[PDB]
């Protein structure tokens, strides 16, 4: 397969020492979790418990994610991404690491978030509202980008908004990277739904782009009230719902422009499909939320070719902003 | 000790949001370094380190003040006082606040100016240079006292001047303070020779009218070409410098007036000392910057009580600002 490398922040984590970047020797300072008292369950997940909490030397409302003890490296790099990436803009801020005496259980410890109900927003987004949190959303990745680092989870579980003080939050930073140019990274991450194609056809020298790739998702399913936009039932399917909408000639220019292999299991399924119109997905149910400005940026967002999509930066630039 | 309160923007905070002076609540967003290489050093106080800088994504001149992590209250008031006055006339401006990615150093980023320095100044202002800089002063300080701030360490060098382009800013933000009416300040602050009487005798309840202090000491140095005007080797003999111009029986009134108890180790060094006439620092080497009102203004800035001076709005009506 043919190489390749980001258009933006190529070289950040080169020009910089091996500290920065080096997770696996970087040294945790565990706190002691008597510091904080539990207060209720919040979430839950991928190897993980997140609950309430006060600080009982401040009295301060924070958020404890009790973490299930999975690979020692994963809990570094979170770790060492939230600590280089703490006081950025829209980041999750992590305001301690700490341990239960007893249990022995690894903890982070987070800024308290009045997370709105995703439900609940996608009722009452108004077209004003989208540009604004896609806006605060593309701040937090542009940030991020220039810090070398791939979030790699980018879907709307993992931005927590706080409706009634219009704050928004990048949280799970579980499955994030360090960008270093030519390296081949796993293609297991990301939910599905949110996927890029590069990760459906096993390319593995990806950049921030896949994250680009993920935030068109997200703006798709809100503008045309369509969640998720791309179905998949499946990890091979997902690739054949992209295929469905983008079309399977411009899906060959890709694989052929990188010289990728496909997977015997796909020709069975994929099929032929003709590129979509995005007007087509114009409905009375979404129109209020739909502009020519909307679907221009977000043919930009969702195209095969990773290096063709527009970067966070570019992103911002967009005229689909100018009203914010 | 008798209570006190400021004569002008008493209660401008009282009446203003929690948001605008907590600013232990505030959430500050640090950028990346990244856009900024440093030139060289400028200066290096007890808190930073001062760098001239080129923001490398539109090639502009910039201040990058490099603090050094001393307590996180300090660098957040900092921050907010800058972001609350940001805009302000002739109050250096914040551009940005960012974080060197690898050493994760906070540090401030400032528009540049091209100071003129204290020597080279103090040899070459006219009279006219004088009242102009002063009044330049005077607008920053009225500004920053309406926005119910004190900036505490008012001197010459936390003045920039741009003699060339007749520019002038206020900076060294780091000591400034919300002034909340009936609070008891540290009066461990401004610098030996520009502290006023009030953090001398130990008076908490001291208001902006500190900041007019300071100015005094400043004008006091120019027009007599005598720096510091008040030249003391300690906290004990900057009073008794003070006493032996102003006088002692002034010194005891206004002690009296707000029942200050005095240190028992100023016995044996305070003395009894006649109020000197302004007249009496004339010489042949600045006769050519004194004149009658420059004296009538100095006497009404450089008073014991911190109620009888004038106050930056007053101080610009007077007859020494004629000219300008
Ligand atoms: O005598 P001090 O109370 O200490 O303070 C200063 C200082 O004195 P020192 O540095 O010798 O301690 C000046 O000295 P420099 O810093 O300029 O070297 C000195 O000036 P000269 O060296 O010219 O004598 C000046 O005295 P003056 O301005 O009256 O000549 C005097 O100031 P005070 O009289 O205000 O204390
Ligand atoms: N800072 C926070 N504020 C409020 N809720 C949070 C916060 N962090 C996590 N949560 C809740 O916990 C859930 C899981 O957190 P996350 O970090 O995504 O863990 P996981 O990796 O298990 O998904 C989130 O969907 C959210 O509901
Ligand atoms: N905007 C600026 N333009 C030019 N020089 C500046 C500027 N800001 C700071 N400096 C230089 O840096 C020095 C120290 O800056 P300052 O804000 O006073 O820091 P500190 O509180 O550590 O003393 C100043 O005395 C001046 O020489
Ligand atoms: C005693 O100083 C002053 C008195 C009156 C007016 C201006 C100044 C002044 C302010 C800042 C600088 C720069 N370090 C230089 C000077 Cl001369
Ligand atoms: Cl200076
Ligand atoms: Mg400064
Ligand atoms: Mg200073």
């Amino acid at each position: 397969p043919v190489p390749s490398r980001a258009r933006v922040y190529t070289d950040v984590n080169t020009h910089r020492p091996s500290e920065y970047w080096d997770y696996e020797s970087h040294v945790v300072e565990w706190g002691n979790q008597d510091d904080y008292q539990l207060v209720r369950k919040l979430g839950r997940g991928k190897y993980s418990e997140v609950f309430e909490a006060i600080n009982i030397t401040n009295n301060e409302k924070v958020v404890v994610k009790i973490l299930k003890p999975v690979k020692k490296k994963k809990i570094k790099r979170e770790i060492k991404i939230l600590e280089n990436l703490r006081g950025g803009p829209n980041i999750i801020t992590l305001a301690d690491i700490v341990k239960d005496p007893v249990s022995r259980t690894p903890a982070l410890v987070f800024e308290h978030v009045n997370n709105t109900d995703f439900k609940q927003l996608y009722q009452t987004l108004t077209d004003y509202d989208i540009r604004f949190y896609m806006y605060e959303i593309l701040k937090a990745l542009d940030y991020c980008h220039s810090m070398g680092i791939m979030h790699r989870d980018v879907k709307p579980h993992n931005v927590m908004i706080d409706h009634e003080h219009r704050k928004l939050r990048l949280i799970d930073w579980g499955l994030a990277e360090f960008y270093h140019p030519g390296q081949e990274y796993n293609v297991r991450v990301a939910s599905r739904y949110f996927k890029g194609p590069e990760l459906l056809v096993d390319y593995q020298m990806y950049d921030y782009s896949l994250d680009m790739w993920s935030l068109g998702c997200m703006l798709a399913s809100m503008i045309f009230r369509k969640e998720p936009f791309f179905h998949g039932h499946d990890n091979y399917d997902q690739l054949v719902r992209i295929a469905k909408v983008l079309g399977t000639e411009d899906l060959y220019d890709y694989i052929d422009k990188y010289n990728i292999e496909l997977d015997p299991r796909f020709n069975d399924i994929l099929g032929r499909h003709s590129r979509k119109r995005w007007e087509r997905f114009v409905h009375s149910e979404n129109q209020h939320l739909v502009s020519p400005e909307a679907l221009d940026f977000l043919d930009k967002l969702l195209r095969y070719d990773h290096q063709s999509r527009l970067t966070a930066r570019e992103a911002m630039e967009h005229p689909y902003f100018y009203t914010v």
